[PDB]
């Protein structure tokens, strides 16, 4: 009960900032997550023994892929921590419990392939889940780990609270399907602008939590340029492997996934920042003003990619 996690001073201070990088020391990541749950939720939220066993089983079920890995899970959870800490009074006790766990679990058992590759391969998961294929799998894996003996971090919740928290986690994980993001943001845009956005309307909260999940999931574009640029390499390493696997199925991949077309990456990043990232953080800032640093950092990195194109710097 009286057993706090404390981080070294530079981490203690920087972990509160949106652009925090969790660093290369894997063995500190569980501690960083527990630290974040304790300050965001409380030292009472979870039984430490059960939380630590849950965290280590979650880690075990992330694969050794270049980007969609344990480091991505903890990174996406830290962005959610920063949003919750900068919006103290807007979220319920159950939301704070659920969203950090949802973020940690959102890409469980990812193989580094898109839903589209699963459908073209005719992967069994694509027969079991026709839309948001990988995201229904991630939620399925979350439930599995929660039902291992000693792993039910929610055991002290009531029957109805338990059902509410798993429903928060399910919608939160489904929302990380970027195919659902476009429509979800257009509606939040309309609702905000016509002044009809109501945070007491559960269907409205659902949409806002969905956009927060997109915001955290994309948060590599909100880091300092050297982090953003080095993470882009890992992201494209997965895209090129999928492109290789498309070519093996006798399908020419889109240029984004073709490793012979690396020269088109800078222009592909512009497209992505303009079509997805900037709109995401803009609408998020409108609904939650204290998340403006994410938009500012995203704009700084768009400006860095424009420089790459004008050959004023080369990404190695
Ligand atoms: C599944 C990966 C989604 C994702 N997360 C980040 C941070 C990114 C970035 C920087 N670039 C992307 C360019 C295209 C794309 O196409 C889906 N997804 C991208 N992406
Ligand atoms: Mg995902
Ligand atoms: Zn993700």
């Amino acid at each position: 009960g009286l057993m706090q996690f404390t981080l070294p001073v530079r981490l203690c201070k920087e972990i509160e900032l949106f652009h925090f990088d969790i660093g290369p020391f894997e063995n500190m990541w569980p501690g960083i997550f527990v630290y974040m749950v304790h300050r965001s939720c409380g030292t009472s939220c979870f039984e430490l023994e059960k939380l630590c066993r849950f965290i280590m089983s979650v880690k075990k079920n992330y694969r050794r892929v270049p980007y969609h890995n344990w480091k991505h899970a903890v990174t996406v959870a830290h962005c959610m921590y920063a949003i919750l800490q900068n919006n103290h009074t807007l979220f319920t006790d159950l939301e704070r419990k659920g969203l950090l766990i949802a973020c940690l679990c959102h890409d469980l058992d990812h193989r580094g392939f898109s839903n589209s590759y699963l459908q073209k391969f005719d992967h069994p998961l694509a027969a079991l889940y026709s839309t948001s294929t990988m995201e229904q799998h991630h939620f399925s894996q979350t439930v599995s780990i929660l039902q291992l003996e000693g792993h039910n971090i929610f055991s002290t919740l009531s029957s109805s609270e338990y059902e509410q928290v798993l429903e928060i986690i399910r919608k939160a994980i489904i929302a990380t399907d970027l195919a659902l993001y476009f429509g979800n943001r257009k509606q939040l845009e309309e609702m905000y602008q016509t002044g009809s956005l109501n945070l007491n309307n559960q269907s409205h909260r659902d949409r806002v939590i969905g956009l927060m999940m997109t915001a955290c999931d994309l948060c590599s574009v909100t880091k300092l340029w050297p982090v953003t640029k080095l993470t882009a390499n890992d992201i494209y390493a997965e895209f090129w492997a999928e492109g290789d696997e498309m070519k093996k199925l006798g399908i020419q991949p889109i240029p984004m996934m073709d490793r012979d077309k690396k020269d088109e990456v800078p222009q592909g990043q512009l497209g992505f920042y303009n079509a997805v990232a900037i709109p995401c953080y803009t609408t998020l800032t409108q609904i939650l003003p204290p998340t403006e640093p994410l938009l500012k950092a995203c704009r700084d990195n768009l400006s860095q990619w424009e420089k790459v194109i004008r050959g004023e710097e080369t990404a190695t």
